[PDB]
């Protein structure tokens, strides 16, 4: 009726998004006309129940795909009453990073896999107490039997491109019902903000047809596939000709600091990179088992990305992006991305 | 066919509204051109069986009927003349005239719970129950919330209305929801807020879902149902505000009771006796945003108030002793 | 494709609406254009098996078909030209005829209530009975009311087919309802009423859902089911109204017994022996509106008749007992 | 296989019984025979996580494992020797033990009512309601009365158990029933009054039904639960009795309250705080059956104790105020 | 016919038994007479694809097969006539040979929890949660305890078979239950809770109900699942023995990872690292029953292993340590 | 009442039993009582439509209709006096006389796969499939085995027909199962082996169960289904013999495609043109157990015939091939 709906969605301190809305008087037209919030991070896992009781700063804001119209989405990032971000507020810090290295114009292109879910916990439209076929016709699958809740998947799309986020593509995964979209390239703290909205819409959207969205790493047990998040990297300097140099150059300072890598990366991803492997770091090109992998494209042309298919499907991309740039491009006294981890 | 539905919606004698619609023969522009009307108030407990009637108070777009049709609040008068027992809007309206120099500004949050048709709540395990409470405050994802499409239905209803609702918000408990309308001047603050009910009713009739204003659905550690009165006058939001503040807080912490009294049926399952306030305290009885405080003027919150207020008679004495009493009325007596 | 439909409806020899439906041409313009039409008799109660013809009396827009498309209310004559045993159309034209001068004006209140495909009380729990009556009437809420769209649609319908519905509502007993058509004058008030009738059976046909006019669907203390009719002449509509309002209370007062031998079927069932009547009372054979007796002018309320009244009866009787019988016709004999 | 089963039961600090088993060399012919034992008390509400003990009190054969095996009632103790919060067997012990001389006559009218695994009154329409109350009590026919077959079972357990379980009835409210245990001598009133309720509890378990002693398990006219208890001594059965009668129920007025604090708790949802007593009077708080009355000796009917009581508790502090104190045991003080 | 069915059980190289039956001639009366025989180790996780043996272990009635029918627990053998991996009953026998004056008696609580053919907690609600734990354990009631009707029946097999099955109870959380089988003298307690166990999956199977003896089958607060070792020497259950069991204790304590280590696959969810004793305490490693201390002999109780403990790993190392290790046999070695 | 009732049951033109049931006039004590009886061979797939007759053959007690009821296994002769196209008995006899001083005995393992009524995998998650192959082999437990109470009422009925069944065990591919039927002497083993899967058919009827010969009933790694048939001589028998065996195996190396033609229809899903053996090998066409080869002496186990073979022709083809063929018949020819 002449006014417009704010959803504002954050992160908590479990692995989720969160989110409420407020009216607001009229249409917005920049960032600077959304105003500070707030919540209770008692009641999300953030604050204490006293110090608890935490402020929202909005960072990033869309087209709101679901209530259409001149309605937003709202990505807010948690500040304590300090001042200080929350335990789980991880943008702040690579956003340090990011503009440490603001010359090198670090790109990200991240796979988000993952596995739909039952209102009753079980794998999303997967016999009765049993299972589908063995896995094979699935990935890239068409056909009834071959893909699960499509139309859900493309309501995402549709959602996501009606938000503008920078949704390179879809594909139906190796596991019956396991599904992937890729987003990118984005910019160094782009990648997190559409990374983390591309999420809410997946959940939200999937309200709808009472699916639940699951990004474990290995949701089940056994030869079934695994579920990634992909994060492919590159600098300005590895895009233009002669880049192999620089792209082989940072693999080698990443092959330095696997450790610290992996221990962002996601939890149980011990359950997956697993024999790819949690100990192990190599690469090669076109090699779909290494740690990093330059995609025969690149290898072939001297310049472009590469691929470190090591981050788990429930990575952080604040995390997983804020590292990348630290040991890729440099660390800096004024932050540390291990440290992070509070 | 060139005629115009207008929907009758008041108040009864237990805790519900009630509605009848009527063709009028042509779109209506203003309050002033709505007929007087009337009911068998034996029928919705308010008379005794040897008649009430209608008094338009305000109307709205009808979110339902859409097109000019309208939905329209009448108070309860009896034949007297005099307001029905359940009618608190008069009595509440006194008070809001009197002091209309001090632009009493309200913002309700009401809370409320999803049910089934039979009567359990709304998407729970059949028998049992969802996981602890967590991860359904805000939530997002398939299990964490539930009945979204209807919740969102109702806000964009009372947004068509053209009611003040500042927002909603999934709470703690599983298919229990909020949302807030404000900031609303005196006495239309009881007027919206008692539209936005008859809306919300109304439009989850269409999935099934009945609601529950009840203060505590759940017996247990499952959060209970409040109608947060949050307050302020035009000293309060001016520079220097946090001085009438403390002053009005003050003043509250003497009526305790007599707004307690008030302020909803077993409120007492959801401290009763205690009286305190203080800044960024969802514990105390009355808070300071802490942002308030930091800015020096605002308003408070009353955390007292139960779901099942009658936003008549909280914001009423709220008026009464914040502004100052009347000869002229006793909200605390407004209960007949 | 150019050609426009055309639904007849008529009155049969049980208590129903029956239809069919024929092309025509071209798009109608006035009655005239509509041609007589026959059906089987035999089939509907009406004829013996050695056919009966139907007479355009009313047309409107068909809210169902929609576009350029219409519904013809037509009248049952014998092939002798003499009006069916069940026209009773005719017999009460002729007293609105006579009477013209009077300008009888009629508000029926059409109570009906919903039920099963299984002819069940519709929404009623299985084998059970919903809570006690109370929270029904003008309900709102997602137990207090049955069937709500359904009822809303008819309403739509009437609208659209331009009929003269007042307004609706919730009725005490669950899952009954009312409608109002008012006011109409003389023989429109059969036409329009029935015209209700028909959207109403045809439209709850979409949702599975049967109409009964019964008069006491469920005994017991569940409410019966009536056809309050409101009558007034331009007598009683100008000052000094309850003048001739009282004189034709009296006149009926003489004539209750053959009132109530049309006014409805074990209408028994819902005093039938006793005749009274008195300002603001639901408990009385004629009940004078308060608002009529304050201002000296209006209308009064026949509490009698039943659900399944012939409205053609009742008016028309009503107009014969109230502005003078004729030689020409008598309305109790018209009982053929 | 030559051994044998002993389920031990006892009472928690809920309102409920438990019970394991264990496997038992030989058949028992005496209470003697069998063994001390324990449980943790942490899990039963009983004891704080830093035990408790059970002692035989009284056993019976097992209707469920039938055979040699065998269900023993166990007191329980804690680790010093005393009696358990909820051992409140011991307190009234020694109170019928005092008084032996009178021989303490009861005989308590259980009332219980059934409920779905989903927690709604078993049997009762789905969302919905039975009929009105009236063709319940003392039902017969297929909707007259509600799970007959596992109240026929219960019955019969009882009765191979060697209880003195002396008629049941279906009550007036559907799915309600009643069992009367009696007459028993002191401390076995509550012993098998607790037996009783174990196989309750334990063979409904067999028919999915919940057993409720909830004092009004549905809120409104459907009738609550109470667990009459008829007291008698020796001086009152024998001729010349209700003078003795009388004398008791006089002692009774003056500890109306007391006993009330007993009794049973939400006993206020079903008068709380008037004493009265009479002949044939169902509405007294003390009833001398008629019959009784005629006679000059019997009995009386205390109809004040509800359904969710401890035996233990009743008969102990019926005995107290009606046989007499002691210094060595106050039944009100128990409740620790 | 004349001819006897023995099923043959064993254990694979998962955590389960496997069986197959045979005809046999005639009624067994000795161990001696039942004949060796084998099946395919491939198909069973205990060869490679390039055959094991089955050497009769004990034997009895079946429960199942009932009449003179009979299941023989047999052991694996490999080709070499060395014990399968798998196999630990030998290295077992051999500490309890060679400690054949202490007579070690053992008796094992075992606890399991019951599942849905759907791998679901077997009876909770559906996508939900029972109530919190607390009225479950040892409980009685429709809600209170799950599939008591199989836990029955499987009790009864037990003694059918002659098992020396000492008791059952409903465990804390709900569906999770205990049998416990002593006391047994050294190698027959790994027989005999063995057969238990055969017997256990194979009654369920009949109730479509699939057993776990995971040591945590639902993560959170829901009880965990153990099978408590209790233990004892000749000279512990003679008085003055609490001397001896401290003793025992004590090098019990030194060997807490070695015991660990066997004791049960992620035992780590259900402290680990810490080993404590004490009398009445269910939170230490070791418990002393209270009576047992308090008369100064009688048994320990280790309360480390996990439900899922091959009772010949625990039994056996439980020998080791209490009575002496042999250089003849090394328990923890055996882990092949 | 008296009389008995004898069902006959035959081989038909598809690879399935046929059978019908007549009263007798007396109990039968020899197979010489039993008259000749004929049936519809074009019904059967053994006629043109211009009539087979039946020569019993071998008759039991009927575990179906019990009592002094019997089965009847019956020959199919033509009117020629001729055995019809699908009597491979008659051939295979010829054989048996011929070499009685042999006194070959086989064992025959008989693999089957259990079916819905709708033809999918009995018990097979719907539209899917179970876990892989590993946990069924001999499985016990709720999820490892399918329709155990079918296989063990098989079981019971072929013992009470004192057919010569050995064992039985689940199968690798869960819902497949066998029986082995064992040590039988030339014609009993047809004989035994046709009246067991008799008997299985009939049983799992009453479990709406269909039961499956066929050599791979799921493609893929799902394991196939064979009758592994074992073989001896006196010779072999008796100490010395594994060279006998060994000759044995060397004449049926020669005719290995001769053998794998009668053998079983599509085997070839299931090496079919290599020939091999050796010792405790699961690998080759012939296997020599392990436990035989030890001893010296023993039978030899063909593995190569499928599930749904004739052991008629096998049997008979086996002593054709192993103690020498007749000029009198020829097994492969045997093929009409």
């Amino acid at each position: 009726r002449g006014r417009i709906i704010a959803e504002y969605v954050w992160i908590d301190g479990t692995g989720n998004l969160r989110s409420k809305g407020r009216t607001l008087k009229k249409r917005i037209t920049s960032i600077d006309q959304l105003p500070e919030w707030n919540f209770d991070g008692s009641s999300t896992n953030q604050a204490p129940g006293h110090d608890s009781d935490i402020y929202l700063k909005p960072v990033a804001y869309y087209p709101d795909p679901f209530r259409r119209g001149d309605n937003i989405v709202v990505l807010a990032a948690c500040y304590n009453n300090d001042g200080t971000p929350n335990k789980f507020n991880h943008r702040h810090e690579a956003a340090k990073l990011f503009a440490a290295h603001k010359d090198e114009e670090i790109w990200f292109g991240l796979e988000q896999e993952y596995t739909l879910f039952d209102m009753y916990d079980d794998v999303y439209g997967w016999p009765k107490g049993g299972y589908p076929a063995p896995q094979g016709p699935y990935y890239c699958g068409v056909g009834a039997g071959k893909v699960y809740a499509r139309d859900m998947i493309e309501a995402h799309y549709r959602a996501c491109l009606y938000a503008g986020l920078e949704i390179s593509g879809i594909n139906a995964e190796v596991m019956p019902s396991q599904w992937e979209f890729q987003v990118g390239p984005c910019t160094g703290i782009d990648m997190g903000d559409q990374l983390w909205m591309a999420r809410y819409f997946l959940h939200r959207v999937a309200e709808e047809f009472g699916i639940k969205i699951s990004f474990h790493p290995k949701p089940l047990k056994g030869d079934w596939n695994g579920a990634g998040c992909h994060a492919n990297v590159s600098t300005k300097e590895m895009r233009q000709p002669g880049g192999t140099k620089y792209i082989e150059q940072a693999i080698e300072k990443l092959s330095k600091r696997h450790a610290e890598h992996i221990k962002l990366y996601g939890s149980d991803n011990d359950m997956r990179l697993t024999g790819a492997s949690m100990t192990a770091f190599s690469s090669g090109v076109a090699n779909r088992g290494s740690s990093i992998r330059i995609p025969r494209s690149v290898a072939k042309e001297g310049y472009g990305y590469f691929e470190d298919r090591r981050p788990a499907s429930n990575i952080d991309p604040y995390l997983v992006t804020g590292i990348m740039c630290e040991t890729v491009c440099g660390a800096i006294d004024n932050a540390d991305m291990t440290k992070e981890f509070e």
